[PDB]
């Protein structure tokens, strides 16, 4: 079977038969759960979609909607019953929010041109960048003749052995269905004319980085296969510093990289011993592979008050505000930088309304120091001093709970560079 080309390209009458076939025999191998989550997500993917985030986020305790736990679950089975035997290509026009960047790309001067700068300004700014998709995707099959107002058109490359299945109740439209846990990764960048109309065209790969969300369990071998043996082989004035560090002792080791400030009960001397102690275990186990971490970080980290009202982000024009200034820079870290693997909130920063997800490549200096016994349940990675992130992408999302403090947060996708 599965007589098709990679990429239909413009050929709908053959990309609709294909999909036809392949579904067919598809919903003929679906368990009755799947079948009603299938269903239910060709009625409404969105909230399924803004469900599997603030489940993601949620504490520990969150119980959250039945059904649409289920449905979760249901559809991501279902959906690994379909998978590609080889690549296949998929298209969707896309907002330029999705990519993280403001500019506008449309010519002010001619509408249907793409200003030269702003798309020189795109390419750098999808360059060295995975773009996490949050959710289930749903796209279709062949380059689309709709008159689309959005500025870019993804043409998406899923690779072989993807779970994409064909659904969809418009058998003369039907729909690509993707499986949660996957990145937008940009291959080429194009200006493309359909119907007269120039539009910023992202080639991109569809991959899948390491990101263990809430699987406590796949997490915890990861940290222990890894750095165990980082674990024996530290000195005992490294894990002791890092023990001391980790245990709260962070403040003013934090305070001296920043300023250069001493404590009055301390000395440059005993606070340089321990940075360079922290500093020479956190270089020993280089992180192996990318991987997302997650940070709850504190309102003055971008110069905001607890009670600023700046920082009320359930009125929308404070979020815009938010991604205006953020969106694309560069910050410096100076310091030591916590972060988990695990995107659950925590307990004692509940209320915190801005999420860093970090995207750590392999080869930077960071332990996952979490091996160590007492901090098995805090799921840490600590990363060395002196490095730096740009922001990707900011994406605001609802936190329902009451100690979660019923507000809407911003999820900051960052790369450390």
């Amino acid at each position: 079977d599965d007589n098709r080309p990679m990429d239909f390209a413009k050929d709908k009458n053959s990309a609709t038969l294909w999909a036809k076939k392949r579904k067919q025999v598809w919903l003929n191998n679906l368990s009755k759960a799947e079948s009603t989550s299938i269903n239910n997500y060709i009625k409404n993917s969105s909230e399924i979609n803004s469900y599997s985030i603030k489940k993601k986020f949620a504490l520990d305790n969150y119980e959250g909607i039945e059904t649409l736990n289920e449905d979760l679950k249901n559809i991501s089975t279902a959906v690994k019953k379909s998978m590609l035997t080889k690549p296949l290509y998929v298209y969707y026009y896309e907002a330029n929010d999705k990519f993280g960047f403001n500019q506008n790309l449309e010519s002010s001067l001619d509408s249907n041109i793409i200003d030269e700068e702003a798309i020189n300004n795109f390419a750098k700014k999808i360059s060295d960048t995975n773009f996490i998709q949050d959710g289930f995707k749903d796209v279709t099959m062949t380059e689309p003749d709709i008159n689309s107002k959005l500025p870019i058109l993804v043409h998406l490359k899923l690779p072989t052995n993807t779970p994409a299945a064909s659904y969809g109740n418009d058998e003369e439209n039907l729909r690509v269905l993707i499986d949660q846990g996957y990145s937008l990764k940009a291959t080429g960048l194009s200006i493309v004319t359909i119907k007269g109309k120039q539009y910023a065209k992202v080639d991109a790969d569809l991959i899948k980085q390491l990101n263990f969300e809430n699987d406590v369990i796949s997490a915890s071998q990861w940290g222990e296969e890894n750095y165990a043996p980082w674990l024996k082989e530290l000195t005992s004035n490294e894990l002791r510093d890092i023990n001391n560090y980790l245990g709260g002792g962070y403040t003013a080791i934090n305070k001296y990289l920043l300023d250069g400030t001493i404590g009055e009960n301390t000395s440059k001397e005993d606070l340089e011993e321990k940075i360079s102690n922290i500093s020479s275990a956190l270089k020993k186990r280089k992180i192996p592979e990318d991987i997302i971490t997650y940070r709850r970080m504190g309102p003055n980290e971008f110069g905001l008050d607890l009670n600023s009202p700046d920082y009320d982000f359930n009125k929308v024009e404070n979020v815009s505000k938010f991604k205006e200034k953020w969106l694309g820079k560069t910050i410096p870290v100076k310091t030591f930088i916590s972060t988990t693997v695990l995107s659950n909130n925590i307990s004692a920063f509940a209320k915190r309304k801005l999420i860093l997800r970090l995207h750590l490549p392999n080869g930077s200096n960071a332990a996952y120091v979490s091996v160590a016994e007492g901090y098995k349940n805090e799921y840490e990675v600590l990363i060395d001093h002196g490095y730096s992130y740009k922001i990707d992408n900011i994406t605001e999302y609802y936190d329902e709970s009451s100690l979660g403090g019923k507000t809407n947060k911003l999820i900051i996708d960052a790369t450390l560079i």
